[PDB]
């Protein structure tokens, strides 16, 4: 929970079939870290590549005066799991995640280090003038609002990989064993102070079905409200059907029969009341189902910064 | 599990942006504790405040001859989590929870200590002549009955913060890791002897949507009966539709056709039978869902007071 | 896993407001145990009684040359929990459970010990000529068949308290932490050899709503089949509606219109197909829900009796 | 994670009432293992047999110069549990599972050992010209495709028992405590390199209801997609009903009334919209239910092969 100036930096980079980009990535990333004036290390994690990426990483770590640690996985498990493997081997005070495709320039690293020295626990980035499609642009805005309400911190670009975390944030994320989650969201759940800064990127150009799968992951990770709306929806339908049934009953007695299908309409009104009550029942199940999920994840409830005892005198 | 007289008292107070009230709270609370004639300590827990509350607490704990312990959290986590942080640092025999807004006078503390010395494990309070709205007043009565049936102990005011717990009660509540719960309810699940006494309070004046959210938390924490009512409701609907279908079939044969829409009515009757069977199915799922929730919470099953072995002679 | 002759016997008796019966229970139970010719102990567990039962138990355990161990609970938790408390304090090779109301004579204890010496891991009892009501008598038969199919062992009377368990059976039941269960059922899940014998009892005369609650507990503890029947039921309804819809479509073209409400009937047939598909969906959820429950309970998968390694020569 | 040549082989064989086949199985299996030129052991696990199988196994293990280890279970628990018992007692580098009914010849063992020496972590088998029924043949093809998509490895015959696993694969499967699963599927989730080879078998001739039960186990073990299809199905129904309702409303105003039952048709269209929304609600529950199941199983997220640190110079 230290707010002291940073002394060492750790860089975490997942690798999966990056044979062509590695020589340039290592050179540019190394130069930027040397300009910090601090101790540093670089972690390369191979996620079961098949294009000689592992051979290059071993050679780099054996090079004279190297600061590169190579972690090799037995097979492909995912980018999220590869990052968590790196978190378990870091030794620095500030942790920075980066992409191996060189979409995010390594030259932006010094800016994040300087911003963190001002006391921010988490430092994010926002890509400027990326000119995405309207559907994707609109979706990003919706996600940003949802994260702001739930976590209290904003996220302009949830999909950007360039971010900085302080060590106390990383240690607690290692205490969360939930399989479905999003690391940037998890950090803001424990962060006290956060900010974002603008960055530039390489020109563009996941798939559509990957995007829709991601929407469910975000919503389930953030809120259980959708299960609450089932009961609200049902109560509206149930009340509407009940009111119409009474109106038809009272209307015909005070005004005599009016339509040939008058009996059929009353039967439908009773049916709609039952349909609404079914939504309430499903929402009733949702209240228990949602609470089971929180207990299963078992996130930490609090973290203590310091305790002050009265003087023994 | 001691019924012996109290020797030390611990006071737990959550703090969140109470800069204006702290100077008066510390003075009044300190005086009342000094009148007990017992050893005492006061715990102040800051839940990520932003109005210089943390600075005052540190100064108070460093004051000469102080009995104040200050616990600082890295960010805001909630009143419930802040209280649990205090429970993990207490050292007394009787634990008292209090509010930092001075709604509940600190001068009532000696009364609770005296009542606990008579052998009661839990001592509650009831606010007199608070003149709440009819909807809120009616809701409190319903909650009191529900808690009485389930726990065997009554609770006139579930929302009052001034309460006393003996150490054996606090230790077991620390063994319950359920995220959604209510501390006063949890205490009565392990208490042998309990009572409530009247108190006075400052004049009044959560929001409406906060109240409805709280109702679900209370019901889910107390009972799984609502999932049982789905099957009962369905059986009534299913039996009604089946009876009407038979009546129409028998009626027309013994009395000939009667209505133009006679065929349509029979189809509706068959439908209502299916609708009821759907409620049974959802209730069937509820039986398993509710039992999963109890196992996940994993509350203690029993506590042993003492064991008497026969004499070795 | 020993099949050796029994050397010591442990008797477990839950107590809850048995002030009048205790003096006779202790005398009769003590005499029967002395006739065995083996070492023995008696455990009395008080489940938060309020009629001086605890005072008598302490006096009995302090009596000269006593074999009685008294376990006192801080409050009432249930008969099932009281029994589990006794299991955690036994020291014998054969464990016998008995009722404190003297409905089951203590004089039947020697018979169970003799039967267990023949090599049976579990020994049960069946009450003769109890002349229960037809509804209760029929329910017992249904439960017996269900337990036979699932466990491979029969149970004539699931409600009889007089039973004997060998130590290896008790130790494993202590490794099952499921809150909702039935001890006699759990024993047969690990027993290799079991039998039942007839006994006599005091003349009769739970409530009706207690009986229906118990039926759900038994079924959920034994099988998940009821969730499978939802899909089977839906497929029948869906196939029926689809067939009728085709018949109406083909029938009218090859035979012209026949009824005024012909269009309405086709709409109902389409509806019934949707209704059936809803049952399939609920059953689809049940497949996952039922498997979650088994993992949460986390019963032992196997127990090893002995391992024979080849001779070192 | 060694790719080194195999030095010792372990054979695991579950036994349940194989009195007639054991003498031939032991002789043939022993000869094949002696031809390998490596150290070897054979494990026989008795799953609560009742036909003198246990007596023969003990005699075999006590025979002079024997390599047979006998593991006896207290009762029948299942073939899957019996295999896991063997995995906990193996001591070799390559693990081979075999059937005691001699359907799979033991003479195929040397082929699997040779194939594993080429660097494959898992080696499977495919039965040739078994001439199964069309329904069973078609089902096998569907399962093979499903496993290929999910695991990245194919499985021609999921039901064949003859397979080889390297030690690193077995150790991790012991870290998966899920009760419902399929061992061959679990191995491919951690394997880097896998292959299958053809084998021959004895001529044929589970039951039908056993086959349908197995289909649910496979699908639940592999994917949660079926819960996603509920929402997709509902959206189609909801959109269709909404479109038809608008068409009827617009059509009649611009073309006047057309049918006597025009009002009834509109009511049905509104109903179908509600029916579809119910499918969405169930799918909404499925998103949470499916994620609870993955956390409960708690499979390992990754395995590290080696870590290369930079030279200290």
């Amino acid at each position: 929970f230290d707010a002291a100036p940073i002394k060492k930096v750790s860089v975490v980079i997942p690798v999966y079939n990056e044979q062509e980009s590695l020589p340039e990535l290592i050179r540019r990333t190394t130069t930027a870290c040397e300009s910090l004036g601090k101790a540093w290390e670089i972690l390369l994690i191979d996620d079961g590549s098949s294009d000689s990426s592992a051979e290059l990483m071993v050679k780099a770590s054996q090079e004279a005066d190297s600061h590169i640690i190579s972690i090799l996985l037995n097979r492909n498990y995912g980018q999220h799991a590869a990052i968590m493997a790196g978190f378990s081997h870091v030794s620095g005070d500030l942790i920075i995640t980066l992409d191996a495709d060189l979409q995010n320039p390594p030259e932006e690293i010094p800016r994040l280090v300087a911003k963190a020295d001002e006391g921010f626990d988490v430092v994010g980035t926002v890509r400027q003038n990326r000119q995405d499609s309207l559907f994707r642009k609109s979706a990003s805005k919706i996600i940003n609002l949802l994260i702001q309400r739930t976590t209290g911190k904003a996220m302009g670009d949830y999909g950007c990989m360039l971010r900085a975390y302080r060590r106390p944030i990383i240690d607690t994320m290692l205490r969360c064993h939930e399989r479905s989650t999003f690391i940037p969201i998890l950090a803001n759940i424990f962060a006290r102070r956060a900010t974002e800064i603008p960055v530039h990127h390489a020109e563009r150009e996941y798939s559509f079905m990957r995007l829709i799968n991601l929407m469910y992951d975000l919503v389930t990770c953030l809120t259980t409200t959708p299960l609450r709306l089932l009961s609200l929806l049902g109560s509206v339908i149930a009340i509407g059907g009940f009111s119409l049934s009474v109106l038809l009953i009272v209307l015909r007695l005070a005004l005599g029969p009016q339509w040939a299908a008058e009996g059929v309409f009353m039967l439908f009104a009773v049916l709609f009341t039952f349909i609404g009550a079914q939504f309430i029942g499903m929402g009733l199940l949702g209240e228990y189902i949602g609470r089971i999920y929180n207990d299963v994840r078992a996130r930490p409830r609090y973290f203590v910064q310091q305790v002050i005892y009265p003087e023994s005198t």
